């Protein structure tokens, strides 16, 4: 229990719609045939989304919850089945996803994950401009690239060094794609010059590292159980040749250090104008809601028990 070593100087919130949103995710999952088997009521994927996007209108929060569900269903295929150890099969599947992200219609014998991604594309297109769909699609593309990088590690029995793992981990988690949904949840449109400012990129990177490293500390047990080493704890242990307790200590020191980086750089956002800065503060608060949502959900979730 590492609760006491996962403290943030900011709190999160949860949408009042959390439980109805979760039930609507199980409907969507059944409807698209993503539920394998019998236990499904303990996935609670909607309760993650409810915390990550706590001021979203119910219809946007439902897209986010179905998107988070999609990522977990995809991720357990990558991390707990043979497709995550076969690059050729991953490439074949990612080519259908990327065709669907460009707006192509699923074919009759495209898999359930393909039909479901096309549903989420269609629904995001109803709520997002073309500029946003492009940014989101490109973040999702890099997630697929990170997933294929994991597959080659699995195929080779490789373990990357800390520097390589941390840099690839920023993409393997799809957190940048989940961050794009903050704009829709908060009904904001950041101008290109604010979106890409060095400090905003450093805050996004910081927040993504925190969410991934927090996840790594809480998920090393189940990842060890599937002989998987895409985890800061296991990668530190391999690099420093230290005890599991010492690797966990080092992982949590990196997590803590990253919280410090995020909190300090929050104070370094340039003043563009009242409007832009109000929209950026909503976005940066969004990153904080995600940081809290990841920890608060993961501590209570069957998935890490
Ligand atoms: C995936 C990024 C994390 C490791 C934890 C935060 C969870 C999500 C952003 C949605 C679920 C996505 C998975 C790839 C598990
Ligand atoms: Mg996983
Ligand atoms: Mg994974
Ligand atoms: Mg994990």
């Amino acid at each position: 229990d590492y609760r006491a070593r996962l403290v943030y100087p900011f709190s999160g919130a949860i949408s009042p719609h959390a439980d109805i949103v979760d039930q609507a995710t199980l409907a969507w999952a059944a409807m698209f045939g993503l539920l394998t088997d019998h236990k499904s009521r303990r996935l609670q994927y909607g309760l993650l989304a409810a915390r990550a996007y706590p001021r979203a209108d119910r219809e946007m929060l439902q897209i986010a919850a179905d998107w988070i569900a999609w990522l977990f269903f995809m991720d357990d295929q990558c991390d707990e089945t043979g497709i995550g150890r076969d690059l050729q099969r991953m490439i074949a599947l990612h080519e259908r996803f990327l065709a669907i992200l460009d707006g192509a219609t699923p074919e009759a014998h495209d898999c359930a994950l393909t039909y479901a991604l096309a549903d989420l594309r269609r629904r995001l297109a109803l709520r997002a401009p073309d500029n946003w769909l492009r940014r989101f699609s490109e973040h999702v593309r890099l997630y697929f690239t990170a997933n294929r990088w994991e597959t080659v590690n699995r195929q080779r029995g490789a373990t990357p060094n800390v520097a390589t793992y941390c840099a690839a981990r920023l993409f393997s988690g799809a957190v940048y794609a989940c961050f794009d949904l903050i704009e829709l949840a908060e009904q904001i449109e950041l101008p290109f010059y604010a979106r890409h400012h060095s400090i905003v990129q450093q805050l996004e990177q910081a927040a993504n590292n925190i969410i991934c490293w927090c996840n790594d500390v809480l998920s090393y047990p189940k990842e060890m159980q599937h002989g998987d080493r895409h985890n800061l704890v296991l990668v530190i242990q391999g690099e420093h040749q230290c005890s599991l307790p010492e690797a966990i200590d080092r992982a949590l020191d990196l997590h803590a250090r990253e919280v410090a980086t995020f909190v300090r750089k929050r104070t370094c956002v340039p003043y563009f104008d009242a409007a832009v800065n109000t929209a950026l503060e909503k976005y940066v608060t969004g990153l904080q809601f995600w940081i809290c949502a990841n920890r608060d959900w993961s501590l209570t979730a069957t998935r890490y028990a």
